[PDB]
């Protein structure tokens, strides 16, 4: 099912709480036990939700009395039990709802990691793969008023065919992670909108509407009141239109994050979104926002609470992230290796922080298995459809630390088509590496990028921070140049000298000395160093420093700053004044 | 690395007690990140453990520093966090070992489940795939009189190619589950041997004895003191030499016992056992011990010390569960899915208890697959090989409830005949599965066993017990009946009519009714109803009834007996009467 475009600003019944759960390593209650083969494609499956009708039957199952569990949040970080569990679970809850006249019923699902199956009334509703990517069924023709049994099954097993897969450098999270609602819409509804500029012609609002449902051609308005904007006319058998409309518009930026609202109406539905227009290019080795040149003055950040050790979800998360991107005086955020919650997009626009968002091809994805090839086609395609209206979001990442084969080549260029074809408005990039004196980029899908993306750790993990001044990079002097990744590991307050690995003095040192290296490349436009905090990690296993943290953070896993926090701050304090303009 | 015979009597350093380890879900320590290849085939591995030399050096793991954990155990049942656990995780210590003059140094494992590596000095020793089977490796080439790195890797992780693989009915009990220790050994030592009546003429003992090291032409003799038996021999350049010395011998019977003591000596290398004298055969219907009928009044048994809700491993498990077997007047146990640790055979040996023995072709094996079958192959051949000379021990059993098809067919059959091929003393068997008025068995592997053992829970899964009653067997009259698997679940201390599922009384009821049928079946020689104690099984879900467990123990999970255990104690003092028989 298509995703319903900003649900964010729908009406919804949040079905969040204590839910009922069952830990099913075996899957007794997904497949047949003889044949491996899901009851799902054929009582004795969990997702009918049985109890015994006499004192005679048997059923080795019974939710009503089963343990509880909270939703939203990862399973992990609720238990010492489901700390290390990577496999399915069962959540069932219950709920009543009356649908007014013929509108239909969403569940919707913020995330869940990693194959979501969804029941209603013991009938199968939807399967969603990806496991940080919204997704919704329409559920209308199988509720009731009363008593309606909800079951969604979440695994997080790794497979190789999954995106990810056998391992990445940050905890396998499982379960429903963020927000789950009922949605209510018209028999027809608005599906899907772009109400952006036009890169070609930032003159013009450019965009189109997709309705969905029982009778498709109907009338539909886009309203911009505070900029005299109108648009109305007739959907025809397709329910989509495509405008191309002109805006004295006050445009976005980091210091002026305007958000216009936005009216979307078509026959009974009505939602309002909030807006910002801008344009981001290349000019050379520029950066342009809104014709301005600009530098990135980033970090790098997971979807993950320290405090909490588990996965960031709401709105508080989000401004307790961006508080302390602001306290380093940031304008950019690159977010983890997977879209966030909605939140953070969101909150972005309203704060004045621009975004870098990434699917999770990381590593050794089987680029050349179609399976896996489809499901990191959904999450690029479910991510750029929900986020391309947001002013913060600039640049789409495609994929992290990838192999030079030629599999992998086609793999991305196909990946850069898919998001191409939904969206034009931004920068297509990939986090890649690069190769050794003298430091160069071979790589053919530099070609294909508009920002020219690097991972680099040669104070760290290629010499010790002496070797950044050595160095000479070689660079193409027509593109933007973006650090997607440096920096190293300290545990918080391990004090020592420079030299001693681990202190914070060490990695004080490293970031003077690679802040020393990346001054000296002309077309440097940005760097989202690694990493903004601790995160959790079964990568990471040396004891009394890393006990399972990543510890590249600027700050702590209790949430204080470390020496090499001051460094980069005072730097990008420097790059602030450097870029400072004056807006129309 | 061909099994030492007879270890159990061997003298072993102990390598048992507190090691260092080390969670690693991603294989961290196991494969490169990046192409998942395995360091094993090309600092990082944690196998090499190694420490920093200067305080700007990286390694991201530290065994000396690491948490502790108990060996043997299963892993599950040390901490809340390593319940639901099924993954890699390294074990470490430390031994220092002086090997006397030209002698070789085995390390010898009672178990590791599933995947073992084992290093030392961060050299390979060997690989172990099983997780029930004992194996060893020759280190002598890679020891130092101090400070020996051991490193010990076990993965329990399910794959498609295991055995077991995706489901069983009872707990992935992952690590080093039985004693690990160091067996000393001259340049020419005793490496095998097999000694038993010849079923073609109890009159005498047949058998070999295997050589194995540096000079394998040499003086080898049997001293049988007690039975006036001073057998003495040469070998030829193999090591191996076959026997037939004549018997004066009191044969080994449940209700008497008796082992002799037998000393096995060649060269410089010496080894006492203790080994019972008998024959088992099949005459049409009847099963003869020492050409005596007999009944196997019989329960099953999985290796699980309740109370601990761990794995069983010592002398001191054997003692309890095989107390309870007596209590409940039993003269056989069917040991579980997989060999149990050796205490139990050898104290089977001791108490006078007849034994099934058994590898975990179990459900859906992937009986197309060769690394499967080889799989398979090698935990067959280790169990036959380990308790070839205990007089317990009269069935070996290939599969329990497979599925009837071609490639399971000729599965069964290779197995059949790799275990024949090492002893053809005991009766093959394999548990399977009837056919439904009237119940026939038409398993085409029904033809190759000499024991007919079937699993039926017809007043449990099919049924209510009224149905025991109504239905009538149609069996060879040519070959002895064995039921393998009967019983019910029921909560301990849970009671109401005998019509309430899971109460006592209606595990009673059934027990009653189930005999009631099977009495009437004129070929039945024996029965071993699952089960004796109450086991864990994740399959098992069912809160305040199951929690986790398979309920059908006859005992609690607590060791308190339920109804139903004196109904079959009952039918047991009747049947030990109608076969009483004076030895001579
Ligand atoms: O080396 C590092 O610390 C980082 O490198 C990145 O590629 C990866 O996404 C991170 O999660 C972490 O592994
Ligand atoms: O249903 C039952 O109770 C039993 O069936 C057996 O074949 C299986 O091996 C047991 O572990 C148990 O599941
Ligand atoms: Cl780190
Ligand atoms: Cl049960």
């Amino acid at each position: 099912t298509p995703l319903l475009q900003n649900v964010y600003n729908r009406e919804s019944t949040l079905l969040n709480g204590n839910w009922k759960y069952v830990i099913d390593p075996y899957e007794t209650g997904y497949r047949n036990h003889r044949n491996w083969i899901p009851f799902d494609q054929m009582a004795k499956p969990y997702y009918t939700d049985k109890v015994i009708k006499e004192r005679w039957d048997r059923v080795e199952y019974n939710f009503n009395t089963s343990a509880e569990i909270k939703v939203p949040g990862d399973w992990n970080s609720q238990d010492r039990m489901l700390l290390y569990y990577e496999g399915s679970l069962w959540y069932r809850t219950k709920f009543d709802y009356t649908i007014t006249d013929n509108n239909r019923l969403f569940i919707y699902f913020g995330a869940a990691n990693y194959q979501t199956d969804v029941y209603v009334n013991g009938q199968k509703v939807g399967q969603h793969l990806g496991g940080f990517d919204p997704f919704n069924f329409d559920i209308t023709n199988v509720v009731k008023p009363k008593d309606n049994s909800l079951m969604v099954r979440v695994d997080n097993r790794r497979e190789k065919h999954r995106v990810p897969n056998y391992t990445t450098d940050w905890w396998n999270y499982g379960g429903i992670t963020r927000d789950v609602k009922l949605v209510e819409v018209p028999s027809t509804y608005i599906q899907d909108y772009a109400i952006q500029l036009d890169k070609d012609n930032p003159k013009n609002i450019k965009g189109y509407v997709q309705l969905a449902g029982s009778s498709l051609e109907t009338n539909v308005s886009i309203n911009i009141p505070e900029a005299k904007i109108n648009f109305s006319t007739t959907t025809d058998r397709t329910g989509r239109v495509h405008f191309e409309i002109p805006a004295k518009i006050k445009k976005w930026y980091p210091k002026r994050p305007k958000l216009y609202d936005v009216q979307i109406q078509a026959g009974n539905d009505k939602l309002e979104d909030q807006i910002g227009l801008r344009t981001i290019e290349t000019k050379g080795a520029d950066i342009l926002l809104n014709g301005q040149s600009i530098f990135l003055r980033g970090i790098s950040l997971h979807e993950e609470n320290p405090i909490k050790i588990g996965r960031a979800r709401s709105i508080e998360d989000a401004q307790m992230q961006m508080g302390w991107a602001k306290e380093l005086n940031c304008n950019f955020i690159r977010l983890a290796h997977y879209p966030h919650n909605e939140n953070m997009p969101r909150l972005a626009d309203k704060l004045g922080l621009l975004l870098w968002e990434e699917i999770p091809v990381y590593w050794g994805i089987d680029y050349e298995n179609p399976e896996a090839f489809a499901q990191a086609k959904s999450q690029l395609e479910t991510m750029v459809h929900r986020d391309k209206n947001r002013a913060s979001v600039i640049v789409w990442s495609v994929a992290n630390e990838t192999p030079d084969t030629e599999s992998r080549l086609e793999f991305l260029r196909q990946l850069k088509k898919i998001a191409i074809d939904i969206d034009n408005t931004r920068f297509i990039s990939a986090a890649l590496e690069r190769n050794e004196d003298v430091v160069k980029i071979p790589d053919p899908f530099a070609e294909d990028v508009d920002m020219l993306a690097c991972n680099e750790y040669i104070g760290w993990y290629s010499g010790l921070p002496e070797k950044c001044d050595k160095v000479t990079w070689q660079l193409p002097e027509d593109k933007p140049f973006f650090v997607s990744e440096f920096g190293g590991g300290a545990l918080y307050n391990h004090h020592g000298d420079k030299l001693t690995r681990w202190t914070e003095e060490y990695q004080e040192y490293l970031y003077q000395e690679q802040i020393k290296m990346l001054k000296k490349i002309p077309t440097l436009r940005g760097m989202t160093p690694w990493i903004l905090v601790d995160f959790r990690s079964p990568r990471r296993n040396l004891p009394i420093i890393q006990d399972g943290w990543n510890r590249k953070g600027l700050i702590s896993d209790g949430g204080f700053k470390k020496k090499a926090f001051h460094v980069l701050k005072a730097y990008y304090d420097e790059m602030e004044k450097k870029y400072n303009y004056q807006i129309k």
